[PDB]
């Protein structure tokens, strides 16, 4: 594919552009994100 | 495919273009998100 | 795949552009992800 | 693929451009994420 | 693959262009990681 | 692969293009990480 | 999606379940094809 | 989509179940093609 | 996607389930194809 | 994606399962086929 | 992905699941091909 | 990816699971293939 | 075309006969502007 | 075209005659514009 | 074109006559400017 | 083109008639300017 | 082109006629600029 | 191109005519400019 | 400007994208142009 | 300028692509052309 | 500028990318051009 | 300035990237160009 | 400038990338060039 | 400048990458040049 990004990305907490791939017999577990202002 | 972004993006609390592909006998699990102001 | 990224890319806690590939009989747990202001 | 970054890339806390690959029998755990300002 | 990055790179806690790969009855454990300002 | 950077590389403690490879029955922890300001 | 095929593919002279994908200018040819019995 | 062939495809000269897909800024040619019994 | 082909792919001259992809700024050629019997 | 093949593969001139993929600035050629019998 | 092949692969002149990948100005070429019986 | 072949590969005249990978200026070339039999 | 200007421009803060031309998947920003006296 | 000016061009904060031309996938930043007498 | 200035260009903090042209997956910033009298 | 300037240029921080032209995969920045009198 | 200028060109703090022209993959900087009186 | 200056230029601090050219994987830095009268 | 052509373009006697820019003081002339079938 | 062909260009007698620039008391002449057929 | 081609050019009596530029009290003559088939 | 050509070039009788650059008081003539077949 | 070729060049009688560069009172004549087949 | 080629060059008769500079009162005459088949 193509991506093209031009500008601001902003995350507070969290992941961004992940990418998991090719699994077999695969497991786990993601915690909860806060965000406070 | 083909993705093009011209701005600001802006996400508190999350994942942003995340990508799980090509799995076999798999299993996960996402926890909550909190977003205060 | 084709990636660009042009301008300013800002995570308080987390991961980016995070790649597990080709795992057979793997597991792991991610923790929690905080973010104050 | 192909990765191109033009610009100013910010991770208060977490990891930036994670490659893991090729793993069998394969475990492991991560810790939590706080960001503080 | 082919990575190119201009600009500057910030990372307060954390690892950068990590390389895990070709491993067999592996376990490891990462810690916690904070940022305060 | 190829990788070019041009530019500056900011890590207050962490880890920084770090290559574990080809291991067979092995185990190993990597402790905590803070950044104060 | 989900293709299932059962039985006989005979082809003289050809290709067979060719895919072209994610492409950007690009340009290409492919000549004649001739069949006798 | 949802896709079953059973039975026989007979094809003298040409291309079968060809998937052309994601193209920005292409252009090709296919030749003649000729059938002589 | 799903794919399963359960019987026989017969090819005088041609190519056979090939994979193009992913190009940016790409060209080439296929000649002619020719089946006597 | 998922991809099962049960059966005979014949190919009297060609190429099988071939794969070009993740390229910029490429060019080539292949000649002609001939089967005969 | 996952490719499973069971039975027979006969080629008389040609080339199979060949990979090329991550390329960059690159350019190539492959000739004639002749079956005869 | 993961890849399974059980059965046989034959081949007269040609290449089998080659891989070009992770190149940059480069270019080369491959001759005629006969087969008589 | 034809532009003729015949006496006094004043600009406290801001662009004079600023030309943005000939552009494809362009973005940029201009900030605030402040006049005090 | 033709431009033609006679007199006086005062500029306390900005940018004159700028000329940004023929650009692809390009992205700027222009900040703020203080004036104070 | 043609372009004719005849008198005073003053510019207390800024650009002049900048001409940015042919460019392909750029990027920039130019900070903020300040006048005080 | 045709260009012709008669008179007087005064900057006090600034650039002047700069040229950035034929540009591939660049990325640069400009700091801030301060004029006091 | 064809550039007549006859006069005065004066700077506290910059740079003149910069000309960067024929670059692939490039980054630079250049600080901020103080003028006092 | 054709180039005529006829006059004075003056430059209390930064470079004069700077030509930068045909660079390929090139990377620098230019400091800060103080003028003080 | 912008310029793309996907096709044939086939001129029998003549000139094809000619530019001829910046002149002064400049002539030459032009012969004819024949075509026969 | 940005210019993109895909495909054929035929020119019996004549010139391609010709640049003539930024000339001064310059002159020249160019002949017939003839194509016949 | 940018120039790209992808595939056949063909000139039977002529120049393909000549490029006369940055010239002063020059001159020159070209000839006719013929073409027979 | 940026070329790119991918494919094949012919030029019966002629010339190919010619560049005349940076001439005073210059003079030079080139002959006929005759194409038979 | 920066020249990419890939592919076939071929030219019967002529130059091919003739670079004649500052030259003061020069002068040269070229003579014919024919192509027969 | 920078100049890469990829593929086959011929010339059956002419001269390639000739290069003549910084001549002053300089003279030369250079011949014909036939091609015959």
């Amino acid at each position: 594919g193509f991506f093209s990004f031009i500008g601001e990305a902003f995350q507070g907490a969290g992941d961004m552009w992940r990418a998991y791939t090719d699994m077999k017999e695969a497991g786990w577990k993601d915690g909860d994100k806060y965000f406070h202002a």
